[PDB]
Order: structure tokens, then C-alpha cells, then sequence
């Protein structure tokens, strides 16, 4: 069986199961990039710790378009999952781009899938997105744009100096 | 009067009355069900508690219904409200099948009448039943879902032995 | 850098980034069984919750080997996180007997990297591996071992009926 | 006596006397690296602070390892404590630098004296070095690295700046 499924189109079943392997991807990416800022050659603990967190938050993304996927009758399908794109991230700022690179494409595919489900008339989808991943999208994104400007401010002719204080007076807890 | 409608149209009005006559026949229903349960030969308490509880909720959507009528300026029409479609209802395997049919009627009810919300763009229609009324019907059509499947499974060749079974391990507090 | 690496080979870094491959690839097993016992064709609660608890334990154990990694100097490198071995796991006993098949594997590589560390005279690794994952594996085979034994007591003749049992009284909470 | 003295070589024994000469050897380095930040001339109460409590910890390490001597039936002797390597050490960095030299070879004496008692077929010793000493050095020598990292970065053109700000942003309680 399925005894429930209702209203619920094998287009956004499956267009669910790829925005789980993204985010599910884009978890993972965060895991390396938290682990790279533990490395003792970059040792930047409030780095390492923004983006642990992320990881975690990606993983609950991913956990929660899966109990959706069941609610509506549809199968979980899982695919493989592509290691990140890069092995080292260079600095808080070349990090806190590809964040937001991420992030944005993370967003398109709700916006996709929220389009998708008002093209299939599903508002309970529409709704779904709406309430757990739309704004924490465009939350995110804006704290990620408000640290890129402050790390960029710091860069200044004393790089090390500014890294160094972004995550000492605005990340570390 | 009304000196406070805004964006409300007739087509809706007339809607929203005749969902408020589908809550009460479903929640009717409910208390049918219930009492069934509690007869002294079928002696299920679990089970009716399950339908008693569901009769009170069918009644509060429909409650919400009406004061968002007249929240919107609209005016409450009251139909009679026909009585349920079985007297006697079978096993809890019968019950729950039935009771899946009411729900999922009830949620095209509610996909129908979000649809004409969306032609009449009504945003705040929309809204409402997103809010407080889609999800709700997908989470519980769910916990039906999941206890039909427990309960086809205990059927076996000891059908008594698992209706309960059923009643004593999932259902009954 | 590293300017802290001692003692710590080559050989011994790498495997523990095959293990970490290997840890998560358990855990991603483990997220797609819990999501498979919550399909409402499938229904059993206390499986999946047995399931998702063991993908939270499987990931801990990977960034557990990845702060260790860094801890020693060696550099964390991700490769790609293969799918599960199947979309759909049958019944309780099915996933069970897979679920011992990977503790089984997992184990083996614990055993063949203490093995490593020991030709390699590295202690604190051996130590590692003892203090927060042979006893943690060993317990976790003899509790699924105990659960298979106790669902293949209750298959009988009377299949759906055991697979209901062993859920409600053995696991769910 | 000893009437307690089992499995326990006389080259252990002598070797766990000359490791408690190299602790309290490092608790005098770090005592004389503490005293050196609290010079009015040089000032840095964060960079004290962090070399006292290193001082404790070696003590403490010295007398764990007494202790399990006697518990052994082994025979404390102690040998004269040479001075520090020197009377004045220059900037955190340089004291940081040193501090590392000084733990990497307490850890390596640690391994030699692991490799002594797994060639001597010790196992209790071998679980002792494992239990309190291994991964405190490991824990030790990541923390630091890090510091380490974090104040090269900080030089910049601007060195005094440097110390100053990882004094206080880093060490100081
Ligand atoms: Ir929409
Ligand atoms: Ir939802
Ligand atoms: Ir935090
Ligand atoms: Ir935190
Ligand atoms: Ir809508
Ligand atoms: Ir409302
Ligand atoms: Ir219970
Ligand atoms: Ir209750
Ligand atoms: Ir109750
Ligand atoms: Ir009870
Ligand atoms: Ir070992
Ligand atoms: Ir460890
Ligand atoms: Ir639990
Ligand atoms: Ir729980
Ligand atoms: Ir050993
Ligand atoms: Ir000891
Ligand atoms: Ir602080
Ligand atoms: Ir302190
Ligand atoms: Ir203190
Ligand atoms: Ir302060």
C-alpha cells in the first residue's frame, strides 16, 4: 500500500526525494566545512561551530520532508550521496560564499518544488514549504550575507587579524 | 448587516456552509461509532474512545468554520444534518475502513474549497484552511493509515484474538 | 600544517577515513530502515524509532572518528556516501538480520584497524577504539541478536500477530 | 619489601622513575614560563595563567605515576630537576613553540615507556599510560596547535597588537 495517499502526484514524490539528497548533500558538505575549521593548522572554533550546527540543521531538513513524504502516502527513495565539492575551504570567507552558493541553490529548489506543487493544485506541499523551509531559507541566507559583509569590512590590509576577530566577537559562543 | 466583508464572495459563503454540514454529519458519525464500541456486546473501550474523540474534533472544525464565516461577514446557514450511514458497524477493521472514506472526504471537501478560494483570489480562505485544517486531516488520515495496516495484520486465522489485541496495545490509555 | 602530528601514520589516516565512510554509510542504512517502518503499509512505530536512533548513534561514531582525526593531526577526506543496499527491508526479521549483517561489518573494521594501530605501535588509537567502540558494538550485537531470537520465537504460524507483539512489547517505548 | 611486586620489570620500574624526573622537569619549564608572563615588563596575565595550570597538571601527572609505582611494588628514586632551558621566553609565540617541543617529548617518552611494557607484556601498565596520560597529551597538544595557529595569524605587521588581542580573547578567564 499505499491505504492514504490523496491529492499527492508522483512528480512531487519525486521532485520530495531529490530535495532530501540535496539536503541531505548539503549536510554533509556542512560536516566538512566544520571539520576543516577543527584542523589545527585553522583552529577556528566559532567557524567550526556555525557550520556543525548547519549540518545539523540540513539533516533535520531532510528528516522532515521524510515523515512529509510518508504522511502523504508517497516512498522515500534514497540516492547516493556525492561527497562535497571541495576537501579544503580556505578561509571564513571563501567558506561563507560557498555557504551562501549552497544555500541559494538549496532555496531555488524549494522555490521549484513550491511551483511544482501549486502547478498540481497540492496546497498541503505549498503549505509544508511554506511553514518549515521557506523562511528559515530567507533567515539564514540574511545572517549569512550579514557575516560575508563583516568579514569582508575585516579583511582590511590584515587578514589573519581580521579572521581572527569575526569569529573571536561575532561567532564564538 | 454586514459593515465588514471584504474579498468574500457569495460561492465561498455558500462553500464554507455546506463544509460546516460535512464536519457535523462526520463528527454525527463519530458519535455513532462511539457508542457502537461501547455496546456490551462489542465491549471495545479503546475504540470508542478513538471515535468519541474524533466526534469532538469534527465538531470544533466545524466551530471554526463558523465563527471564520462571520469573522469574514459571511452568514452562518444551517441544513439538517442526515444521520449516519450504518447503524451497526462491524468490526474495528470495518470502522476504520469507514472511517478513512469520511476523511478522506472531508479533505476534498477542504482541497475543493481551497481551490475555489484560489480562483476567487482569497488569500486569507486559504489561509485558514492551510492552517487549521489541511495539515490536520493529513495527520490523522496517517494514524488511520498506520492503525488499518496493524490491525489487517493481526487478523491472521484469530480474528477475535486480534481485534483485541489491537484495542489493548495501541489504542486504549 | 599539521605542527602536532606524532606518531600517527599514513596507513592508520587513511583507514580511518574509510571507516567514517563507513560509519555514515550505516547511519544513511539506518535513516532509510526507521523511514521504511513509518510507511502506513508498514506501521511499525517502535522499529522505526529502533531504526532512527541507531542513524543518530552511527553518525555520533563517525564525528567522534573525525574529532579524533584532527585531534592526531591527520586530515579528514570525504568521499561519496553510497545508498542503502535496498529501498524496501521486509518484515521486522528481514531488517533485523541486515541490521546485525552491518553492526557485523563494522565491527570487522574496527577489528582490522585495531589490528593496524597495533602493527603501527599506535596506542593511543588502540585505545580509542576500545574505550568508545568495541564495548559499544559488542553490547549492540548481543541486543540485536536477543531481538531476532525473539522475533523468530514468534513467527509461529501466526506472522502478522508476532511482528505486532515483538513492536509493542519489546521496543516501543 | 615488596611482598605485593607482580609482573612488574626492573627496566619498567626504572623507566616510570626517569618519567616522573621528565614531569616535574616540564612542571618547573611551565613554573618558570608562568612567573615570566606576570614580569611587569612583560604583562600578560592570559599567557600566566595558561602556563600555571599546566605547571599543576605536570605535578599532577608526577604523582599519578608515583603513586602507580607504589602501587606496583616498585621503588620511588628521584633524580636532581634541571633548571628550564632558559630564563627568559620571549613572545607567546615563542613560549607557545617551546611548550609544544616540551609535550611532544613527554608523549614520547609515554609511547617508549607503552612499547617498553608491551614488549615486557605489562598490560596493566600499558592501560595505565592509556587511561591518564595518552589522551591528555593528545587533548593537549591540539589545544596547542591551535593556539599555535591563532597567534601566527595574528602577527600581521602589527605583533604587539597580536599578542595583546590572543591574550585577551583567547586565554584570559
Ligand atoms: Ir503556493
Ligand atoms: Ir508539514
Ligand atoms: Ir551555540
Ligand atoms: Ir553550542
Ligand atoms: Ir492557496
Ligand atoms: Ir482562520
Ligand atoms: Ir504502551
Ligand atoms: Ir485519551
Ligand atoms: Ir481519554
Ligand atoms: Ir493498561
Ligand atoms: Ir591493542
Ligand atoms: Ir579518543
Ligand atoms: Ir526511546
Ligand atoms: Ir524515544
Ligand atoms: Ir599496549
Ligand atoms: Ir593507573
Ligand atoms: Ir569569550
Ligand atoms: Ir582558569
Ligand atoms: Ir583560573
Ligand atoms: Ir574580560
Amino acid at each position: 500500500s499505499s491505504q492514504i495517499r490523496q491529492n499527492y502526484s508522483t512528480e512531487v514524490e519525486a521532485a520530495v526525494n531529490r530535495l532530501v539528497n540535496l539536503y541531505l548533500r548539503a549536510s554533509y558538505t556542512y560536516l566538512s566545512l566544520g571539520f576543516y575549521f577543527d584542523r589545527d593548522d585553522v583552529a577556528l572554533e566559532g567557524v567550526c561551530h556555525f557550520f556543525r550546527e548547519l549540518a545539523e540543521e540540513k539533516r533535520e531538513g531532510a528528516e522532515r520532508l521524510l515523515k512529509m513524504q510518508n504522511q502523504r502516502g508517497g516512498r522515500a527513495l534514497f540516492q547516493d550521496l556525492q561527497k562535497p565539492s571541495q576537501d579544503e575551504w580556505g578561509t571564513t570567507l571563501d567558506a561563507m560564499k560557498a555557504a551562501i552558493v549552497l544555500e541559494k541553490s538549496l532555496n531555488q529548489a524549494l522555490l521549484d518544488l513550491h511551483a511544482l506543487g501549486s502547478a498540481q493544485a497540492d496546497p498541503h506541499l505549498c503549505d509544508f514549504l511554506e511553514s518549515h523551509f521557506l523562511d528559515e531559507e530567507v533567515k539564514l541566507i540574511k545572517k549569512m550575507g550579514d557575516h560575508l559583509t563583516n568579514i569582508q569590512r575585516l579583511v582590511g590590509s590584515q587578514a589573519g587579524l581580521g579572521e581572527y576577530l569575526f569569529e573571536r566577537l561575532t561567532l564564538k559562543h
